[PDB]
Order: structure tokens, then sequence, then C-alpha cells
């Protein structure tokens, strides 16, 4: 037993990380088959970043202006193209370590692992959630751009995130692997409003199920509620509305614990209205929302990869 | 910017994980060169765990009683030997993915990453601390036994932990890679008391420095303390005594932030006495003690591995 924030094993992603240099800018690229994927702002200086015309900046670059290094192997660039906010650098060599993969665009509230990288080399792996406002609360320094987020299902790597920027607020924004930003963000060093963020209600509930399974039960109460009643409370506390689809997703955890979702909603409601009275749940003095129902089932059943 | 509980990239360790089955018992092993290392209780049934004579039990076992799977391939056991609480299974094939490695015995309060595994298959990676009482608060399901803990220094994997036991109280006990238990624990399914745990003071200070570097400064004050007077208060809240060795270890973080160690101790003193009063530090409602000073420096300056 025990319950931890767990990242996917990073080995299949480590084998794909490369360094991309264009003029004086170096960041990270992802090498799958004979294509290297990286943030288009590799072609920008910090001056260009205030108001970049990517089309005109890219027209100045040839294949040989892109230095791509995989460990010590120099790759040769034989094509370049811009797709939305990503550059695709065609190289003359297939990555022999290419895992089975998919490109996926994740929904807000979904979790993924980030392999944080500098100069094409891995520094660390951590789990996070795509906030309802399509930001992530990461650990990204100067040079981390091109670091990717992913899920692993047995042998298949689903790439869902590439890192592009830090907002002035110190939260993180980036794209899917087709180069489309999550949220309204743009690859320009400018003031950018993220949404009002909200708590991922179905994730908090999943983690209350996790707590019961590990023997934390103090917050279980003799109340029930309705969806519409619970949702009036969720709106007051800036929690995402709960839908029947969310109830259906929680059903296996309901079945295990013998606690009907609406009874667990009545418990969450009392926690929102009364606070936690300085008590903890799974070693947290806050309600955690960065575990999906699928993450709680995975960690509580013992699913594996390779 | 941003600060996350970051694990080491796990690729080097993934290539070393195998499955070891002896009769009804399956757990994880570590394949380095032509040796597979695993918990010696792989030779025990649940029935045997009550009072095993390992010497006698190991005598009844033949090489071919040890089923070793490295993915789709079965390794041939040609040797079995006991070192303290680890079995070394000699195999006919050296691991071609053997990284540069050391075995190291770590100190209470030091941190490491765990590659959690089931039936030889890596399932996830997390960073934890060796508690002052030599337990780890992990996430370990039936058969996660044999999962290892490690650090990386440049190119060399330093293995420091193998998981052996889930204590009845729900924390975890295990050995160095020479099979010596951390703390007073034994590989017997028995009631075992863990010592009184304490909070890792030098780690909480390191994490307060990480907070300031990331723009969380509300807990700073213009109060002073001697090491001796801080320790009188730490003693009251079950915090480890802070030594000069500890103050010296925090010096680089003092130097970067311009906040004297004893000034940060004056801050922590205030935090223990008045609590956090509804406020958070780096997103946490509690004081975090699973970051070392070294962990904060390498996260905050973007150290990488190859
Ligand atoms: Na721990």
């Amino acid at each position: 037993s025990g319950f931890r924030k767990m990242a996917f094993p990073s080995g299949k992603v480590e084998g794909c990380m490369v360094q991309v240099t264009c003029g004086t800018t170096t960041l990270n690229g992802l090498w799958l088959d004979d294509v290297v994927y990286c943030p288009r702002h590799v072609i920008c200086t910090s001056e260009d970043m205030l108001n970049p015309n990517y089309e005109d900046l890219l027209i100045r670059k040839s294949n040989h202006n892109f230095l791509v290094q995989a460990g010590n192997v120099q790759l040769r660039v034989i094509g370049h193209s811009m797709q939305n906010c990503v550059l695709k650098l065609k190289v003359d060599t297939a990555n022999p370590k290419t895992p089975k993969y998919k490109f996926v665009r994740i929904q807000p509230g979904q979790t993924f692992s980030v392999l944080a990288c500098y100069n094409g080399s891995p520094s660390g792996v951590y789990q996070c959630a795509m906030r309802p406002n399509f930001t992530i609360k990461g650990s990204f320094l100067n040079g981390s751009c091109g670091s990717v987020g992913f899920n692993i299902d047995y042998d298949c790597v689903s790439f869902c995130y590439m890192h592009h920027m830090e907002l002035p607020t110190g939260v993180h924004a980036g794209t899917d692997l087709e180069g489309n930003f999550y949220g309204p963000f743009v690859d320009r060093q400018t003031a950018q409003a993220a949404g009002t963020d909200t708590t991922i209600t179905v994730n908090v509930l999943a983690w209350l199920y996790a707590a019961v399974i590990n023997g934390d039960r103090w917050f279980l109460n003799r109340f029930t509620t309705t969806l519409n009643d619970f949702n009036l409370v969720a709106m007051k506390y800036n929690y995402e509305p709960l839908t029947q689809d969310h109830v259906d997703i929680l059903g296996p955890l309901s079945a295990q614990t013998g606690i009907a979702v609406l009874d667990m909603c009545a418990s969450l409601k009392e926690l929102l209205q009364n606070g936690m009275n300085g008590r903890t749940i799974l070693g947290s003095a806050l309600l955690e929302d960065e575990f999906t129902p699928f993450d709680v089932v995975r960690q509580c059943s013992g699913v594996t990869f390779q």
C-alpha cells in the first residue's frame, strides 16, 4: 500500500531527446523516425520574442542553419517545415530508439509525465495535470523548451505536450505535438491572461477513494446529496461541475469501496464548507486534484509497462 | 521557474529490471553484468514468512526453481548465493544494458528515486527520503518487492535501496544492495516497531530556500537565533537537531538568496510556533522535508545526466 504522485518510467522518452541549435538559440527536440520536432521559437533571439514574424524569420533559415545533436551523433537536416508552433526537421537517419507512439491532444484535468531536459539531456521526471485553464505548474528553467509530456500505455508512448514558455505569472504553456497551443496562449513574450483556474472535481473525488482504500476514512459522513445540490457548492468553491460522465468514470472505485459517488460528494461538500480543521488526507492538508480516476485505479491495481 | 518533486530519469534502471519467480512467489530483480539481485524471501511462501530459516530454505532450492524473465527472454540461472538479505542469482548472459553503477549505503535524511515495478515491468518513478527512522513512505503493492532506489551522478547509477517488506503500519523497509536492512527491520512477516520518526530539519530549510528562489517570501522575518536556541524549539516539534555540518551544507543556498542560514532558522522557528495559518509554500499546506540542499541546487540550476 501507500499512495505517491508517480511519473511514468522515462526511458522510452529519454531515447528520443536531442539538442536543436539555430544561430545562438539552443533548446530540446523530439526525434521520432526521421523527424525532429521542436518549438518554432528556436529560430528567435530574445529580441525577436517580443513580436516575432515566424514566417519571415524562417525564410532566412536553410537546412544547414539547424544543428541537431543526439548525444554525440550529429544529425544531417535534409528538410524543414513549420506546422502551427512546431518546427519539423527532416533528418537523414531514423531514430533506432523510436518507441511505439501516438500524438494525442489531452483534455483539461488529464495528467501526464514531463521529462524536463536541457541541451537535449534529461534532468528529471515529474507528474502534473493540464489545469482547467490549460496551464501547467511545472519545473522549467531557461533552456527547458522542447521538453515533452507523455502517458505510457504498456509499450506505446502517447506524446501530449511540448513546452514553449513561462508566462509572467510563473506558470507554463505549450502545445500538442501538432504545434497547437493548449489554451489561448501564443509564442510571444507578452502579457497573457490564463483563465480563472478551477479545481478538477472528479480528480479530488478519485483521491478521496484512494484515501479510503489506504484506510484514511475520518472525512466519511452520514450525509448524501444530489448532483445539482453538490454542483451549487462546487460553483461556490470554484470547482468544476460534476457530470454523469464523471460519476460513470468513478464507478469502479465506487464498487471497490462500497461508497456511492453521491455519498462521497456529500463528504467533499462538508470538506469544502467546513475546511479540514488542520487534519490531513494521504499526507496532504489540501484537497489534491492531480490524480485522475485512471491514475488511482492504476496505482491501486499495480499496472506496469515495458 | 516552478519547483516539483522530481525523480531521476529512470532509463538506465529500466534496462536492469527482471522478474524472479520461485514456486508461488514472484518479485523483481536487478540484472547487473551476469548477476540478478533480489530479496532472499523470494524462496519463501506467505506461510514461511512467519519464521523463515533462510539457510535451510535455500538448501532445498535448485537453480531451475528460479524462473528469471527479462521481458520475452528467459535467463538461465547457473548459480545461487546469499549475501545478508539478498539472493545473487548467477546467469549465463551478462546484461548488455548494464549501466556504469555503484552500490552505496545512504544516510537517514538523504533522497533517492524508486522505480516501482510489478512482475519485472517498470510501472512508475518517484522521489522519496530515507526517514530518520529508516522507513520510506512509498507506494508498494504485493510483488513490488525487489524494486530499487538510486541516485545518478553524471553517468553512474548509485543503487542505495531494495524494497523487501511492507510493515503492518503501512510503511516500507528494505536493504542496501549488499542486503543489510536500513534500520532495525528483518525479513520476517512479524509485528516490528519503527522508531519515533522526526522531521528532516535541514531539508525543510532547503525547501524554504527553494520557495524564496521561486518568489514565495511571505514567511521571511527580521528575527535572529543561535543554533542552540533554534534547536530548543525544533526539539519541541519533533524536528531533527540542526548541526553546523547542516548549516554549512545550506551555505550555497544562503549565498544565492542573500538570506543567512540562522535567519532562515528564525523563519522556520516562527512557522512551527504560529503554524502556516491557511497560507501555502510552493503549493503545499505543510512544511516539506523530502528535498535535500543538493536536490534544490540541481533542480534550480538544471543539472542533466547522459
Ligand atoms: Na519517505
